[PDB]
């Protein structure tokens, strides 16, 4: 029904920033929202079509801690 | 009582970004829940006074489809 | 139990930008939802950890106005 879960780490398809999905809208594909940092390393609420969004393989980015951060966090809220 | 609707695209009068009405918040004029492209092109969720916005006249942007995607959705949401 | 308050203006303790506390989500510390201008100046909802915060002295932003604005309005609502 869902392609990622709430609390995964996923990738902007197309420009490749890290972020973390903290809902999803149903109602073909549903919206998701996550959170991720941009250019400056801002994390920011962006609102993404399914086809938008890719798996994060890794689960440890020393350059970005503050998203393995949420991600933990999350998967507990 | 609301000079935007939920679903309609506006542009940030200064700057200039394209984003999607998402919600609106009353209570002189209300603030709008916008989804708005930024520099990156991310769909970044902004919180914006009325006088800071202004209609959006076309209704198709090959440049940028995933926001005329964004306000059909919603139109529907 | 919270180091910031809803309504407050706050800054990121790393990139320095301005920003207001508009909501707090509990359970060590808590996570804030603040609306904060970026780089280009767009009141972008971010998703910060106590930890990235730090209080704004100043009261007024003549560069910066509608984080002014932003801060007495929800100091209302």
């Amino acid at each position: 029904a869902s392609k990622f879960g709430i609390g995964q780490q996923v990738r902007h398809s197309l420009l490749g920033y890290l972020g973390v999905v903290v809902d999803i809208d149903p109602v073909a594909a549903p919206w998701y929202h996550v959170v991720m940092e941009d250019d400056n390393g801002l994390p920011v609420h962006t609102y993404l079509a399914e086809a938008q969004l890719s798996s994060e393989l890794q689960d440890e980015h020393p350059e970005q801690p503050s998203m393995d951060e949420l991600a933990q966090t999350i998967r507990k809220q």
